[PDB]
């Protein structure tokens, strides 16, 4: 069997590098880094090492913290109710603004933050796809404590005007913080050029492995932790490190800006070649703007087909996508995110079963 | 070279059954379960396996819930935050009542809670080791909203009257919570026994990996989550979950206590050979009471030696153990955590190595 992954934006596949760098932590090197004797100290190289791939990988300067999560669920809920306590409760900024495209990991703390009695303006998404930038300076009241925006959306794919938006929040001096997870691996990030006082990022959708992701945090900024304890990562997220996975995502990062030429010259042409091909067919449109778009996702929607349907049908020829829902009902459409795995030859392939799975869910319709 | 592991409590080597069992999720069977495809649902099976190993290796029921989480630290602060937003601001109950010896996790998140507020008691230590269970009977006002008492200390061993202070708590009607984390491998642990709202452990300390814990909550306790997102585990801990960890630590689970008669007939017999072999010598005398103590663990004062130099020395002879404060100034003592890798053979070294470097920095000294 030969089976066709494109669900990147869900997970991604462990790289054989990154699998080999972190073996031998599951093996000989199992010592715990807060531990004094040489099963400590042996392991703190490769530890450094990892954090400078990070460091290095989203631009951050050695100022800066770059704490090491359990995933980008937990640096967005340590955002969210960390600002909640610094901002909103002992400053009186009783106010967040975002989009109504984050995560749910952003959307359903905001929730929360809600039920705390927070304001929360959630930016409403246009037809182009992505925000304005000048929604958040018409949004930015003087008690607005953070802004959050996805840097780009795990939907659609489609980049949000950041940069502008952190120039925006230094300008009336708001902090910032970026859901950078579908950034990391398909479009260069910047720290710097972004003024993100807060970034997000998730290990395994650059191949990395789950359960394990990052927090930026700019110098001077301060965040309240979520997990206390107060003994690593300058105090700021309590709990025994996940060396292997820690090193792993090290070296994750770095494949991953090593292959951003790649992964825009190559995977970004085979977005393009299977694409195009699938429009070609009768009632099928993009769900929103196609130029700024990271290179590996494509978001199409179908005729009188449900997105769930064309997912069955496919998986049935064991090709792997997602839905996403799209427009207006909703209806769901399907979501194919490639990675630097996939060749031509499994694309011409899932055309093929595309237009066979579109004119026969479509002809049993009637 | 040839080096001894005796600093289990502070992380344990991964058993290769474990390692085993976790590679096939590391490397072909990526997908993340929250997919509807063959690459999500493909990881099922392995999971619920490892869940039941897990439900059954607590005796906890089908009727409750065994949260994955990325450490016993995030269990912790998920415990005290949410019994906090849950009970002490939503019901008054502005009071929670724990013990002086529990991990920083704990201590320093109701320090955190005492900053927003709330009144808690730290139960003192007696010269035995342990606490009454009485102390909390005496400690327990009518706007208490928590107990939280470890099953086991991490410095002396000492096991807790647990089950005891569960039965005060069903009395007295009050939330009940026990960091079992150095219980987990060592002694058997039943949540039916202990009438425990909340369990928290760590994988790394019965051979799995770093970086993954699990709490546990009886049926009809809420507890407002710390990772929002609401998609995963019934909606209480969001994130996407770390699949090869929750295999390989349902499998170091089951191993550890499949393994629970060798770990009292045999790993304790040799922390009785070291220990009694150790005290034979001038001035040295256990820390705490000898009877109820985990079979694994032992922690010895010395002389006019502050633990650290013995760590360094032993170091040196490439044999690990950490520090523990230890009766009054402090001192440090030296804390010796066994496993069931260790030999005899490794015991009889470490007790000439130990005299050697006893008899050295003691000469030393003057
Ligand atoms: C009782 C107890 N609870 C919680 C923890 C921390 O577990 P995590 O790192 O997975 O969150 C520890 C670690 N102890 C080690 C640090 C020691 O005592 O030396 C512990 O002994
Ligand atoms: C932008 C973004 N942020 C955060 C997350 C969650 O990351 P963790 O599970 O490591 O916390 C995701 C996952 N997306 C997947 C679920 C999807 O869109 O299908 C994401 O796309
Ligand atoms: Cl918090
Ligand atoms: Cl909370």
């Amino acid at each position: 069997v030969q089976r066709i992954y494109l669900d990147n934006n869900a997970t991604t596949r462990i790289d054989p590098k990154v699998k080999e760098i972190m073996d031998p932590f599951l093996r000989d090197h199992y010592g715990n880094p807060s531990s004094l004797h040489q099963f400590g100290t042996e392991t703190h190289p490769a530890i450094a090492e990892a954090l400078d791939k990070l460091y290095k990988g989203i631009n951050a300067r050695d100022i800066d913290d770059v704490i090491i999560t359990s995933c980008a669920t937990e640096s967005n809920n340590w955002v969210l109710k960390g600002v909640y306590f610094d901002e909103c409760l002992k400053k009186g900024k009783n106010h967040i603004v975002t989009t109504v495209a984050e995560h749910p990991a952003v959307r359903s703390t905001c929730n929360f933050l809600e039920s705390l009695g927070v304001e929360v303006t959630y930016l409403p998404i246009n037809e182009h796809g992505s925000i304005t930038a000048e929604q958040v300076r018409e949004a930015i009241t003087e008690k607005t404590a953070l802004v959050s925006v996805m840097w780009a959306n795990n939907e659609t794919g489609l980049i949000f005007p950041i940069e502008e938006i952190g120039a925006i929040c230094k300008e009336k001096g708001v902090l910032f913080h970026t859901d950078a997870v579908q950034a990391i691996g398909k479009i260069p990030v910047d720290v710097l050029k972004a003024n993100a006082d807060f970034l997000s990022f998730s290990a395994h959708k650059f191949h990395g492995p789950k359960g394990i992701g990052g927090l930026y945090i700019r110098s001077g900024v301060g965040l309240t932790p979520l997990f206390h304890g107060g003994e690593h990562m300058n105090g700021r997220r309590s709990g025994t490190l996940n060396v292997p996975y820690i090193v792993g995502m090290g070296e994750a990062m770095k494949l991953a800006v090593e292959h951003l030429d790649y992964e825009k010259e190559v995977v970004g042409k085979l977005r393009d070649k299977l694409e195009e091909a699938l429009l070609k067919i009768p009632d099928v449109m993009v769900v929103g703007d196609r130029i700024h778009r990271v290179p590996n996702t494509t978001l199409v929607s179908v005729r009188g087909i449900e997105g769930e349907a064309m997912l069955w049908d496919l998986n049935r020829s064991n090709i792997a996508a997602s839905t996403g829902s799209a427009c207006a009902s909703a209806h769901t459409a399907i979501r194919l995110s490639l990675s630097r795995f996939n060749t031509e030859a499994e694309i011409d392939k899932t055309i093929e079963v595309f237009s066979q799975a579109a004119v026969r869910l479509r002809n049993i319709s009637s």
